[PDB]
């Protein structure tokens, strides 16, 4: 039950353009209200953002990369207060990858690469957690497509380290 309501809460704050502080206040109130954890919150927030990205692309209102950037550059900041330790950030990235596949975008690899890069540029995620996430990432072939681009990115990051 919390899911749907959480998705709705986030969708509202991005739409009728809420500043974050206020979006997180309502969302967190809902979190305690319905007694759910931050994992559930991350799921709700991530699917909410990814749906808006999808909508932007499917309606040709914005190209893939642009759509991801438009959404994540602004709202991805919500994540820094939805994850407090390493595994929670690892979980954060796993969900994004999983939800992208689930949403079925046409160039999964580009969507996931763009989303992670946006977060990286905004300092929500740094190399250390990124390597950890990547080292423990699922090898289920179902993720082969979405990982194509990001795998090179992680590699580039290691070399440039």
């Amino acid at each position: 039950d919390f899911e749907k309501e959480g998705i709705a809460t986030v969708e509202r704050a991005m739409e009728n353009n809420h500043d974050l502080d206020t979006a997180l206040l309502e969302l967190n109130t809902l979190r305690m209200s319905m007694n759910v954890t931050y994992h559930e919150v991350r799921i709700a927030t991530i699917t909410a953002l990814l749906r808006r990205v999808y909508h932007f692309i499917a309606t040709q209102t914005l190209g893939p990369k642009d759509a991801v950037v438009k959404v994540f550059n602004q709202w991805g900041l919500l994540f820094k207060r939805q994850a407090f330790d390493e595994e929670e950030y690892i979980d954060l990235m796993n969900i994004i990858m999983e939800k992208i596949v689930e949403q079925s975008f046409d160039k999964p690899d580009l969507i996931l690469f763009s989303a992670l890069v946006s977060l990286y540029d905004n300092d929500i995620i740094e190399e250390d957690v990124i390597y950890k996430w990547w080292d423990n990432v699922s090898t289920d072939p179902r993720y082969d497509e979405v990982k194509k681009l990001t795998v090179k990115w992680v590699e580039w990051l290691q070399n440039a380290d």
